[PDB]
DNA sequence: ACCGCTGCAAGGAATAGGATACTTGCGGGCTATATGGCGGCGAATACCC
């Protein structure tokens, strides 16, 4: 349940997924540190189940997805675009 | 040496005719309340925290 699926119970928590092995604690990311959890975002549908045997890259579950002179004209004009494709601003980790 | 008379002006009724006060349209001279276009953008409010 998105943010706005959810009811005011789940609000604190953050669903994740980390992998495991048969002794049940948190297998490592190759090479670094940081224990691989993956964020479970809203909306996602998932299909396996617990504690489930999976292999590398594998879906562990799914979420959905002018040309004329008037181009010219914006273009050099420096218009916004209606839509802006944020970018990254700087460089590092991200998080909410 | 006095008087009634004739006669010569002043005011009434009928016609023609210009002068002149009155009326009018103008010509120039003057003064002094809408309703089928968008797009961009930036400033100025609105808003609900």
């Amino acid at each position: 349940l998105d943010s706005a699926e959810r009811t005011a119970g789940g609000k604190d928590l953050r669903p994740a997924l980390k992998i495991v092995d048969a002794q049940g604690n948190d297998v490592l990311i190759p090479g670094t540190d940081m224990p691989a959890q993956y964020f479970l975002p809203g909306k996602a549908i998932v299909q396996l189940e617990d504690g489930v045997q999976i292999s590398s890259g594998d879906t562990l579950a799914r979420i959905p997805q002018t040309g004329g002179l008037p181009r010219v004209a914006d273009l050099f004009e420096a218009r916004r675009p209606k839509e802006p494709a944020i970018l990254a601003e700087i460089s590092g980790i991200v998080s909410f």
